[PDB]
């Protein structure tokens, strides 16, 4: 026998068309699986339609049952972090989460391709689009920081194309609160230099978003270490990466890539620039 699905929430499961008497899972009974959006060691993401309301969503499920109470605690923690983010037009919105059969499910709004996928199936993007992605993801960071939260893995793969040129930031598994809480290793290509010393704060996201946007704007791989990695963290843009970048975009990126986090521009300061108006 199998225990009924349980809602996972850190704030305070039954749905139309779900029958506990029937053997198959809440996920099998309550959704129509339409396509697979992604698969990895983190599990799988599916595009689904909900039987409850008839609308499209995405559902991420973990790959293997919990191995022990700590493994379970650490996986469920993602839901608590995501709930702290809440509703914001530039953040992937969690609808509900649940556990069944030792598997964790997160149901969110359905978003488009990641910025990474969008780039791969474009070369270098029109700068007008890049400005939109930068602005939207800056709004997301201002929102996170207002909640005392820092995303420690801002990267092209974690930003999803919404409606009409809009970007939403997601994957809040590596969110920390301003103690910190347990966290995994962010992608070294986009890592703020102060994180080498374990120092973090709202500035670390801004730096990562700077290299995220640099990468999508120039369509070149960033170094994961060695001299190239250091030379992106000196306070200038290496010419290697700047071919075809406008003077306007270059200047905003260099504000975001300031190595001293005390000097680095805040999301709100960047959003107040005339170039990022509206
Ligand atoms: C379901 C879910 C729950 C919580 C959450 O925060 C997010 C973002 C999602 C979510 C994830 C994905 C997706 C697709 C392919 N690869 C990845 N990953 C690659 C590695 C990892 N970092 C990110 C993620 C797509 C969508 C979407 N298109 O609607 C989506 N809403």
């Amino acid at each position: 026998h199998q225990l009924q699905p349980r809602r996972v929430s850190f704030r305070g499961l039954q749905s139309p068309g779900y029958d506990p008497s029937r053997p198959e899972s809440f996920f099998q009974q309550s959704f129509q699986r339409l396509s697979r959006l992604g698969h990895g060691s983190y599990g799988e993401v599916f595009k689904v339609r909900s039987k409850e309301d008839g609308r499209l969503y995405a559902v991420k499920r973990s790959m293997s049952p919990f191995r022990g109470p700590k493994d379970r605690a650490r996986k469920l923690a993602e839901v608590g972090s995501h709930e702290k983010v809440g509703q914001h037009p530039c953040c992937v919105r969690l609808e509900q989460a649940w556990e069944e059969g030792g598997i964790l499910y997160l149901q969110t709004e359905l978003c488009g391709p990641s910025l990474q996928q969008h780039c791969e199936a474009w070369a270098s993007l029109p700068e007008a689009q890049v400005w939109g992605y930068l602005r939207d993801t800056l709004l997301a960071l201002a929102h996170l920081h207002s909640q005392g939260l820092v995303h420690l893995d801002v990267k092209p793969a974690n930003i999803f194309l919404g409606p009409r040129g809009r970007c939403k930031l997601g994957d809040f598994g590596l969110l920390v609160e301003l103690g910190a809480g347990e966290v995994q290793e962010g992608d070294p290509r986009y890592m703020a230099p102060e994180l080498l010393q374990g120092s973090y704060g709202t500035a670390a996201d801004v730096f990562s978003l700077g290299l995220t946007i640099l990468e999508v704007a120039c369509n070149m791989e960033l170094p994961h270490g060695g001299e190239g990695w250091q030379q992106l963290r000196q306070g200038y843009l290496p010419p290697e990466f700047t071919a075809g970048l406008s003077s306007e975009l270059r200047s905003v990126l260099v504000m975001m890539l300031e190595p001293d986090p005390k000097l680095r521009a805040t999301a709100e300061a960047l959003l107040a620039l005339p170039v990022l108006r509206q």
